[PDB]
């Protein structure tokens, strides 16, 4: 599990949480805090990387990790 | 793999087992024991955390980890 | 990734390979060897455990890890 | 996450990226570079192994890890 940042085409920065082979968009700072709590408890990765929307690394992550909504 | 606890709306506490990107409700103490045996054998996480039913961390785990029944 | 053994109802012992959240029955010693090669290369778990067909730990693994055929 | 090489029946060598329980064919050196960047950031495995198309280890990986396209 880890969090990454996504710089959108419209300019905003989104925080996304990878868990269980899935991707979750974090809509509020309270969701961000709880995701970081999960990372701390379950040995997740504390790396934070910001990806431009067109970055190939981001694209491969979005292809392999289905989005789920909370 | 790890176990967590869930405090239900009706007040009970459920034990859940995360494995293979899935969630398993543990119906008996014998299932709990065997799950902890799996954790010990395969390098799982021994963290035990109790989540209120409405906690956002729990909610993200339930969204990303499909339930399977045993 | 890891291998486990399953003692079947008819008495035989099957070797199974867990990878990618899936279970693979290993039909020959050549498949067993190649699976152990994968374990050695990709940091898998070298634990070998034998499960009776009715063991609850095995049952939870079979519920959470879909079988795929090779 | 890790990269492996596949020696095809027609003789070419393909680079594949394993992430999230999925397999991604890497079509360009820029995709290879970004995949290795992901490996470095998220604690992936730096092992590089070349598999002949008929190798049983490769076959089990292809059975257990669905291909996704980028």
């Amino acid at each position: 599990m880890f969090i990454y940042y996504k710089r959108t085409k419209q300019g905003s920065t989104e925080q996304w949480f990878v868990i269980g082979g899935k991707r979750i968009y974090l809509p509020t700072m309270t969701y961000v805090n709880e995701a970081n709590d999960l990372i701390k408890r379950y040995g997740g990765n504390t790396n934070v990387t910001t990806y431009n929307h067109d970055n190939f690394g981001l694209k491969m992550m979005e292809a392999a990790l289905p989005q789920v909504k909370v």
